[PDB]
């Protein structure tokens, strides 16, 4: 798939303003993945332990991981579909060494697209959305396709 300047616009347009404070950002999209699909927790063994949300909102280490997630999905989205190097790594570690399946990537994308509809309403319409989702999309299923070169694709 392939988008257009315009929707690569409303995507790198509301990111701008997440960039304004990552840190926030990526506490409240894990919360939101964890809350929501609490089987996804059990995949960090740094954060497992974490019972309640204030816990994980006190949580120094789960906030800088949160920061490391956004800065990786920030550096992607910024190369317009032309992130093949940058997609590598992270799919060798993700494939190999966390074992991530395709369906948690989905449910972030849900947590993504959940908390800037939250925070960013009027940079966030329907039009803002569906660009959002697209380029979301587009970067499964190029995990996805490196999944099944590792050898891994679940
Ligand atoms: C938007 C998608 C995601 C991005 C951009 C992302 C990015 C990263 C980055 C940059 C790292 C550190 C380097 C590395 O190990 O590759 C990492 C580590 C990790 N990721 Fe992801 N990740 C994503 C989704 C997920 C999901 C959905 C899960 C599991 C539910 C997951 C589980 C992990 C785990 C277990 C680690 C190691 C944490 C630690 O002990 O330090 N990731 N991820
Ligand atoms: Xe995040
Ligand atoms: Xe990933
Ligand atoms: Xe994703
Ligand atoms: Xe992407």
């Amino acid at each position: 798939m392939v988008l257009s300047e315009g929707e690569w616009q409303l995507v790198l347009h509301v990111w701008a303003k997440v960039e304004a404070d990552v840190a926030g950002h990526g506490q409240d999209i894990l919360i939101r993945l964890f809350k929501s699909h609490p089987e996804t927790l059990e995949k960090f063994d740094r954060f497992k332990h974490l019972k309640t949300e204030a816990e994980m909102k006190a949580s120094e280490d789960l906030k800088k991981h949160g920061v490391t997630v956004l800065t990786a999905l920030g550096a992607i989205l910024k190369k317009k579909g032309h992130h093949e190097a940058e997609l590598k790594p992270l799919a060798q570690s993700h494939a190999t060494k966390h074992k991530i399946p395709i369906k948690y990537l989905e449910f972030i994308s849900e947590a993504i697209i959940h908390v800037l509809h939250s925070r960013h309403p009027g940079n966030f319409g329907a039009d803002a959305q569906g660009a959002m989702n697209k380029a979301l999309e587009l970067f499964r299923k190029d995990i996805a396709a490196k999944y099944k070169e590792l050898g891994y694709q679940g």
